[PDB]
């Protein structure tokens, strides 16, 4: 089982390829992930110079497998079972009056660590838009994930939108599509629809110079 890689304490490592409206970034991310609590923490860096659009943007771009799944669902694990092989993650993220991200990206392990790694190909930004004129709030709206099996393609899928708050009033809207297949042949669990409950705190390190983001998240999964 998949399930047994993550009974402890598991390192985790990001890195994110992106392009948007032209604008070549990278961002690497670093910490760990408890799935026995659903906590990861990590810490992300803009390896290229200043980030071109907003941190928040990124957030759910840059390991669902590290949410704390009750035991009464161990079976209703999809992301875990995958393991250690891994799942492709695609998204479409549509920005409301602005551009879109698409997203493909391999989680899956690399030793003893757990390794998601992202393309990122951002088309039709507004070039003083919230996004690309960085007008976005450092701060987070969580939303649930209501993940759907998908029996045609041996994966899962999930819409939803996240809000992003305006620095000079309202809210810019992140309407995300998603799906994800396993990477391996071995057989999967496909769940039976349920969520994903998810509470992200950005912050900064006082001592890091660099553009960069300190994530800390707790998940759960609940049924119904």
């Amino acid at each position: 089982k998949g399930e047994e890689l993550f009974t402890g304490v598991v390192p985790i490592l990001v890195e994110l390829d992106g392009d948007v409206n032209g604008h070549k970034f990278s961002v690497s991310g670093e910490g760990e992930g408890d799935a026995t609590y659903g906590k990861l923490t990590l810490k992300f860096i803009c390896t290229t110079g200043k980030l071109p659009v907003p941190w928040p943007t990124l957030v759910t771009t840059l390991v669902q497998c590290f949410s704390r799944y009750p035991d009464h669902m161990k079976r209703h694990d999809f992301f875990k079972s995958a393991m250690p092989e891994g799942y492709v993650q695609e998204r479409t993220i549509f920005f409301k009056d602005d551009g879109n991200y698409k997203t493909r990206a391999e989680v899956k392990f690399e030793g003893d660590t757990l390794v998601n790694r992202i393309e990122l190909k951002g088309i039709d930004f507004k070039e003083d838009g919230n996004i690309l004129g960085h007008k976005l709030e450092y701060n987070y709206n969580d939303h649930q994930v209501y993940i759907m099996a998908d029996k045609q393609k041996n994966g899962i899928k999930a819409n939803f939108k996240i809000r992003h708050n305006i620095e000079d009033g309202g809210v810019q809207l992140a309407d995300h599509y998603q799906q994800n297949t396993p990477i391996g042949d071995g057989p999967v669990l496909l769940p039976d629809n349920h969520y994903l409950f998810t509470t992200s705190t950005l912050s900064k390190d006082p001592n890091e110079k660099r553009d960069h983001m300190v994530l800390l998240e707790f998940v759960t999964a609940a049924g119904i």
